[PDB]
DNA sequence: ATCGCACGGGTGGATAAGCGTTTACAGTTTTCGCAAGCTCGTAAAAGCAGTATAATGGGAGCTGTCACGGATGCA
């Protein structure tokens, strides 16, 4: 995979809802990596690794 | 021819026993030969204590991403 930034989403992970969470996704070629997601409350997170 | 029969001589035959001669199958004596084991001696291996300017908090390359259930365990 290349380097860079990447945005996916996942369809039902959540199965008592059936909604749609989007994540975004920075890496690198050498150094950590970072995420950012949503919730089913529409709250953003982020998760270093 | 031709041939037995007999008295008797010579023997062959069956054990048996004889003779001097050169090695067995019994048992010990002798010497020589080389070890396997013990004792030893020391140069090598083996182990031990110390070294006084000053020195004071790892991360160390890890993981790169699969996704599905059950039980667990806080909240």
């Amino acid at each position: 995979r290349s380097p860079g930034v990447f945005f996916d989403s996942d369809k039902g992970k959540t199965h008592s809802s059936g909604k749609v969470l989007y994540n975004a996704r920075i890496i690198p070629y050498r150094g950590s990596w970072l995420d950012f997601e949503f919730d089913p409350k529409d709250n953003l997170f982020v998760r270093i690794d």
